[PDB]
């Protein structure tokens, strides 16, 4: 898979958990 959150400096697992982390802490 394939998540770089940009907001918070950042490399990850599941996508509905950056869609839940920047719908739930950036915007
Ligand atoms: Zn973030």
């Amino acid at each position: 898979k394939p998540y770089p959150c940009g907001l918070c400096n950042r490399c990850f697992t599941r996508r509905d958990l950056l869609i839940r982390h920047a719908q739930k802490i950036h915007s």
